[PDB]
């Protein structure tokens, strides 16, 4: 069973895709002739190639603009770097893992990535921080809180508030955000949306779209209409931040500025 | 002062032209995106490229039909040759000299509208087909044109029609499609939108979003309202299709059905 590379980060549709490295002169590139064809402008048309010498697989940079980087080390043009199991190869904004031994429908593809927020927030946070750092790509976090949630629980019981939390999560994930966006509950009454690739301005606009849609949605629990609004806070990862909760903390401070300004609104910074 | 290649023989206008080899990823080819773009049919679209490792400059053949030949020796596909002063590099019928010391816009965007050009679309189409095939993912195409465009030009002048094309494309590009969705002018007042990974249902929704937004938008040309609508045709790549123009042809048939069905509508090819 031949060695392979698996896409860790790449354009939509590519993550989890495996390419067997069966021979020398297999090329990673954005040219259609590439055996490892990745439709991404950060790759050169012919970016890097493989050399196979029995069991030894090496990668060679082909004079790429955005470099070939193995485990964080730049490989100079035409130099050959011997690969071993679990090495990471970064070519532009695409990152592969090398497997000494390599391993389909609509549900199987969505399982592959954990689309529509299957994952855990405590896993996804660190993933987003690592991605932002390795790609030098903006990462924004939007936090939301239900206004007057204690009043909802007092008036309709804890099961009423539970219904609202569960229903709000359902609507956001299934109707309002992209399948590769990550949305989760965090603590008692808060929600976190991770937007890898989104700068502050964009994150604010997404947060506001969600705020207005939730405001307009009819929450009916056991035949009774519950008024629901949310307050919103937005932050974008800074260079000095190393834990995702640091981004959350600033987003949460923005949220409570939104709440102390009259609630049912969005604040950025 | 960087190394360069100088054209010794080539098409008229090229001889004596020097191309600095200032970094890696400089490609010789007949594709417009090539840094060393030579308009000669004997060159491959991407023929050869350079690799720079400090003061060492090498050339790499990219599987070219007519070969990359350095001082009479053929360089096999994907192999490199370290260059030295006065080496001659022959790529098809064009010959360069390498000099250890030597002495335009590639965006492919329409001047009026800022959409991608027809030439860009002609390159992007094969890429979209390859992506659909390797990912086993739907590919959809939406095509449209402005209804009664001749009447707009007659009534408001050619600058009025120009305003409409430019404004319509501003709305589409900046408000209605994703930044990685590919939108191009395809002759005249026809436009093509490529939707990677999008089934028919999605493509129809995008087509309708565009049609409805344009219908409702105020095209105000020197204080006066121009009524603007578009007719839309939509198709989705079928399993047996191998060229993007096959998908285009079916979308264009749907567009003509839109025109014959009253205009200002979307038709999804049945
Ligand atoms: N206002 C706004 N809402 C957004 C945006 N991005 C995502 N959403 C919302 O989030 C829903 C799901 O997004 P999706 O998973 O990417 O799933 C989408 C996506 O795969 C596709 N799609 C829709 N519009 C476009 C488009 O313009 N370009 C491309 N490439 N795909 C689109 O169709 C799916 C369903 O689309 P919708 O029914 O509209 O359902 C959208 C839409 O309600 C945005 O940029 N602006
Ligand atoms: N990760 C993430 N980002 C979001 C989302 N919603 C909005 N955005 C981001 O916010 C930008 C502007 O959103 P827009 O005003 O709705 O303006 C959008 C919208 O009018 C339209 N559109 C694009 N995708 C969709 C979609 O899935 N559904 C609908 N109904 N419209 C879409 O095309 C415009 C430009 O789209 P983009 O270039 O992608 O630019 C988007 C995109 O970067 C979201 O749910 N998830
Ligand atoms: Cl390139
Ligand atoms: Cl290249
Ligand atoms: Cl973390
Ligand atoms: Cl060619
Ligand atoms: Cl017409």
């Amino acid at each position: 069973v031949p060695p392979a590379i698996v896409v860790l980060i790449g354009p939509p549709g590519y993550v989890g895709k495996q390419y067997p490295i069966t021979a020398s002169d297999i090329v990673i590139g954005r040219s259609v002739e590439s055996q490892v064809y990745i439709d991404d402008k950060s790759l050169s048309r012919s970016h890097a190639k493989f050399a196979v010498n029995g069991s030894e697989v090496s990668v060679i940079d082909l004079g790429s603009t955005n470099k070939t980087i193995v485990n964080g080390q730049v490989i100079p043009p035409l130099a050959s770097c011997l690969l071993k199991n679990n090495d990471q190869i970064k070519t532009g904004n695409v990152i592969f893992k090398f497997l000494e031994k390599g391993s389909y429908d609509r549900a199987q593809k969505d399982a592959l990535t954990g689309a529509h927020s299957k994952g855990a927030l405590l896993d996804k946070g660190p993933e987003a921080m690592k991605r932002a750092e390795v790609l030098n790509e903006p990462f924004s976090l939007v936090t939301f809180d239900i206004d007057h949630f204690k009043k909802i629980n007092d008036s309709y019981g804890h099961p009423g508030g539970d219904y609202v939390l569960k229903e709000l999560c359902r609507i956001v994930i299934t109707k309002l955000i992209r399948s590769n966006d990550f949305f989760a509950r965090y603590g008692g009454e808060e929600f976190v949306l991770l937007l890898s690739g989104s700068p502050s301005k964009t994150a604010g606009e997404v947060g506001e779209r969600i705020r207005q849609t939730i405001e307009a949605h009819d929450f009916t629990f056991e035949g009774k209409k519950i008024p629901v609004t949310i307050s919103v806070g937005v932050a974008t990862k800074l260079p000095n931040e190393t834990e995702w909760t640091q981004v959350y903390d600033r987003a949460d401070k923005a949220l409570y500025q939104s709440k102390q300004g009259g609630r049912n609104r969005t604040t950025i910074v």
